[PDB]
């Protein structure tokens, strides 16, 4: 199944509460700032064996990890993605920025999903190199995230979906996506890409 | 130059205060209520106008360290990171292997900092090394080529590098081979003396 809503994630959670909605994994790329709050409100929706994968900057990453663990989750690890072709800035005075961070947490007593192909170890999921969106996470990245932390059909929820691409990864992997967007141009971008 | 002290860093910082000690770069690997973020507040005054800090941390502490650093008059430029060629591995089938070590790079606020990129172009992952063997000693917080690359980048040959928690002295030894003028402190004597034997008494 694929459902996209054009809504504010913070008010639409009340509808999901009454409906007793329960999703397997929350895989999202979030944008006086909380941003820790949505986590508190979307945490109840996760099934006992479920997990979260949350994109974040390293400036916020420790906060989110600690916050997650106050909400009944255990932060298992970090995942990260590197582009092969950074547009270089201040090459001589500073490190180029090729890296994107995400946090992987699971529910506290959960028996979670991992899925390693016959192969060994892990932890930099991808080597990777479309939309008009300002910040879009790529498809191949999202597809790998999903192949790992979810199973052939699980219910994946992305409260901030942007251009989608969390869904598109789910659709291609047959992963049952639900997603939300507040603004109309992004919602429709996500909609016809699906 | 190489000088090592055996002391509690929080106890020796007062001595450094009145001794008017000034160090160019604090490159350290701290240990992990508290608030072992405070040493940062206390060791900040010792850093020269153009100086910098490099602080090893878990991704669980990295955001805290970053914000505190920037409250003490430093600007966080970036993070640096190291990957082992040889993870053990542990808990493979159920989990990610642990191959990574994180550190934070900040500079004093209006500083003209060092960096030093070789004519060779980019990253952000100073080194993927093999993890220590016959340089490997007796301590679990223990790597050298990493410290040498960290130093080759964020310091210049005659600068003064301070490691308030020096552990086995892997920062001192790196400084020595790169001719970098090391100062270091250690609380434990088995660690202090090993470092002392690594830097040639
Ligand atoms: C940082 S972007 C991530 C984009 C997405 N990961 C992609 O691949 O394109 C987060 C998105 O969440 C949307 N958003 C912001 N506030 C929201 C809210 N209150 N409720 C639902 N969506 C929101 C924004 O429109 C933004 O495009
Ligand atoms: C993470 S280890 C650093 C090890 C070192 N980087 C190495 O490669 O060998 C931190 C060290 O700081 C020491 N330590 C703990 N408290 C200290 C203090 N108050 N002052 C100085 N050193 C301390 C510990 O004994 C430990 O050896």
């Amino acid at each position: 199944m694929i459902q996209i809503y054009h809504a504010d994630a913070f008010e639409i959670i009340k509808d999901f509460y009454q409906q007793n909605l329960k999703v397997d994994a929350i895989i999202t790329d979030p944008p006086n700032f909380k941003l820790l709050e949505w986590i508190a409100r979307y945490a109840p929706l996760v099934n006992p064996n479920g997990c979260m994968v949350i994109f974040c900057s390293y400036r916020f990453i420790s906060y989110i990890a600690d916050f997650l663990e106050e909400n009944g989750f255990v932060v298992k690890d970090f995942i990260q993605w590197v582009k092969n072709n950074p547009m270089p800035r201040n090459i001589h005075r500073r490190y180029v920025q090729d890296t994107e961070f995400a946090l992987w947490a699971v529910k506290k007593k959960a028996k979670w999903v991992f899925n390693k192909p016959k192969n060994e170890k892990y932890l930099r999921p991808l080597i990777l190199k479309k939309t008009k969106h300002p910040t879009q996470k790529s498809l191949a990245l999202m597809e790998k995230i999903i192949s790992i932390h979810t199973n052939p059909n699980d219910i994946v929820l992305d409260p901030f979906m942007g251009s989608g691409t969390t869904g598109l990864a789910c659709k291609n992997l047959e992963r049952n996506f639900i997603g939300i967007e507040s603004e109309k141009e992004y919602f429709q971008t996500a909609k016809k890409r699906l």
